[PDB]
């Protein structure tokens, strides 16, 4: 593009990741905070839709943040990023879908209509998203109005504080009944993939998690659940 | 960035007898009434900003049988037994089954100048659990109390219980209703049959 | 360089039963009553300006009943069927067959204070359809809605629905009467012979 | 006071991409907008557009032959363009290759749009529509009244959207996009959901 | 492109097209103008080589200006332009020419050599031409050296003023003798398109045309042939 | 207006002086703070805490071996802690000689607080916890609820005080002293004292 409305297709996108490392600040008062970046999760395509969900919770976004906020009993999630970056050639067929759901009690999306609903919907191409690079490398940005990631509104969720909690006393707890889960999670993330070429699914990108915390109230590790 | 929206609608037929009946409704949208559940349902959160629950009766001068609301948040506190349990609950209101004719005034908001006689409640949004629940339905609710209720102050802001008694009969009498003025933010939206 | 007044007249009487009785009104100058179908006839078009249909009891403080009455736009939306239904419906109103007493106040306008007993209703000028709707017929109406309802919307402005229920008997009784208090903008005159 | 008001953006069509140029047309109006809209504005007797703006996003390989074109009528009574041609003439015409728009995207989720001249998309001229407020009305009883004559719609339904999807590769469908629809409604006159029509 | 001398071949080339609103001016004198834009004809290439033409006159050329010019006895042409846009991918094997002939006598070019002789000539990829989007259009135009569009050079044809003919009408007075068309319209615009790779159609691309057109001496709409 | 806003100070929980590290809990609400408040409370359906703090007060000659602990978890799912150590991280991690503190004694009487630094006491983080308000439940109810699964408590209580009282001289009790808590609280949406739980 050099004049208006004019759009070249590369027959392949590229973004070399590099994450920076991590940022910690414990400002007096209690809370210490954590802004990092790491890859949340692996994607693939299929020709019929498939439903993927992740609790945006500590023990669940971050394996570094995992061990990390363990030593804290509380945290507030401050800004939360899911950015996706495509591995693939244009010449793949494919799109992806993502958005929020906040009470686990609801079903879970089937429709790539139902998801078109929920806040922060995001679609598009398998081989595109590349700008949102960005994001995850922390420069500056630049047109991003073709990029794909969605951000947790945090400014409206149950609690400001919610409870570092383990995925395995978690799950016992929805064992028990799923609402129980509210007060113990924000929201959760929902990714879908369908039109895609191929019955075996297929390489499509991954996607990495941005996210900004704060952790409060000192515990040791191992006495938290 | 959110969508609100204020209305009012029948919340539930009353019947007065000769001995106490109480009953209970949650303050949560699906339980107020068909309009707002059918449409709340379309967003998975919500913040109540002005639940109204009045009453206004459908029978005659002469039929004997008084009337009583109030409020309770901690579910699982037990629900009141006689007028005088009732009248400790917060935002109490007694009153003759045939009055409250002016409680009308409430629903079509013009100038209520003599609202005294009204027989009409509101929740302290003020002051409630969380500020956003998310949208539940009956089903759902009951399913989850019915492991423990405490698992519901989570899920609800409060319960309007109620009750009727000096009766002129022992077999129910056309009483009058209650109906429900709201004003409600709700968010997040979601695919209407989703919502759990 | 219009023409404008504003008039109050019996709209019609109520009768009250042992179960349901939904009727309707169209909220145009031929139904709402005799004096404003007779003059209004006299100019082509017209605009509602301020609509109020006002109950007013006619019977004893011991007559079990209530009425309802609410507002419909798309007349080919179904009328209702239960009193929950018509509570939905804009700028409902509830009550008993012989309150109302002082919706009086309504018909000759003064020192109106104490409104919140008053049983009447306003018809949102504000933003109807069109705003200027041509004079119809009950006749040429109905023969118009014969073919397709929608043919409607685009002839009358909505229309008043109500029902009565709650009743003392199975067979009518003297309830009380609706009239409408009407203020109206018409124009473009015409023979009264000539208005269809 | 009294209204209410939402905003919001759904997918209000999906699209097959072909070589035999296929003419589709949808009302636009709430009960056709969307799946949710339709569920949500049946609980209000009439409404009123505020912004309507129909936004094509891809889902396909760039490898994908194909142009989408949309476009407006408003005189109900219309024949619907049968050459693509004819709908070039239309309010708001619009095309573009089918795996392009990825640009739009940000009409969907409400972010900062930086430069949207590559997006496939059009917005619906609300100034210059017949009436300000429309009837909810079901296809169902559409339907029927247009059955009678077409000309009783002109006042149910503000516009209709014309779209095209000509040129392709292969004599069957192929996933190409989805119409969102991203819309700013007044809604108003409650009602019972099940007495709208 | 940074240095000079490289380019790079996109997958496949994308031009958002918006036509906006017409112009029209009743210019004291007796001229009404009008320049507008319209999608002229629609393409599809073969491994056979295949001549298509289309008359260069009101009735022909817009479907809107059809309607429109059918108000007015006469016109003059001022500025005709048939811009091509690419529809399909760089993969995609196929190139089109264009050009002009203006005595219908003349038998159509049946060559791609022939045509290269023709007045404004033009030859490229059936997957380029996304550069001419800024004609259409009516933004800045940037780098036009790579789009594929020709102009009528209006400068010099039979009269400056022509009558508006009816499709009909016309054939029926070529049926005639085909020369009795010189004085009823300017030229014609010859479309050809070989280099394909299959003997089934393929979707190429489209022809819209961008026209300022003056029209002249009023008549009621339907006494005009 | 509306609420109602008692402050007091009251014996909390007496303390006995070992040698074998015994680690007790108290939940921080209304029916565990103390026998007074849990009788006043109990005529309100919620309530926020606004200042809580716990004060231990010695009672024992100078000559009686031992410290004491006290701090704060509040992920009720969390295991409370099993080695003082453990609870020497936890928010609020305080610790002195059993007989000392004297001085802690201006929190309880609400004089003039000279020096506080050798006060054995500490306070919550009110901003820092998950609601605002919350329910007045019944030691009883609650261990009913906590019975099914322990996370059905994290919106029931705001936190927990966890107290050690390890090092003394004596394989027996020895009075030690008294943690006495000084709150500010607001309760609210009153209630029939019975039907509360
Ligand atoms: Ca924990
Ligand atoms: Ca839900
Ligand atoms: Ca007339
Ligand atoms: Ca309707
Ligand atoms: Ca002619
Ligand atoms: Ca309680």
């Amino acid at each position: 593009p050099t004049q208006a409305g004019i759009s070249m297709a590369a027959s392949a996108q590229g973004a070399m990741v590099r994450i920076r490392n991590p940022a910690v600040s414990s400002s007096r008062g209690g809370i210490t905070v954590l802004t990092h970046s790491e890859l949340s999760a692996e994607i693939g395509v299929t020709d019929s839709i498939v439903v993927s969900s992740e609790l945006v919770m500590p023990y669940t976004v971050g394996t570094w943040l995992r061990g990390v906020a363990a030593n804290w009993s509380k945290y507030s999630w401050l800004s939360v990023r899911y950015t996706y970056i495509p591995s693939c050639p244009s010449s793949t067929a494919g799109s992806i879908h993502m958005g929020f759901q906040y009470d686990m009690a609801d079903t879970v999306p089937v429709s790539v209509n139902q998801l078109s609903n929920l806040r922060g919907y995001v679609s598009g191409q398998v081989w595109s998203g590349s700008a949102g690079l960005c994001f995850i490398n922390g420069t500056r940005c630049s047109d991003t109005s073709t990029a794909i990631s969605t951000t947790l509104d945090v400014s409206k969720l149950g609690k400001k504080w919610y409870p570092y909690k383990t995925s395995a006393d978690y799950a016992t707890a929805v064992g028990v009944d799923v609402n129980i889960a509210t007060p113990l999670v924000p929201a959760r993330l929902v990714i879908a993939l369908l039109d895609g070429s191929s019955s075996t699914a297929v390489a499509a990108g991954r996607i990495y998690c941005t996210y900004t915390i704060q952790m409060i109230e000192p515990t040791a590790s191992a006495l938290n659940n």
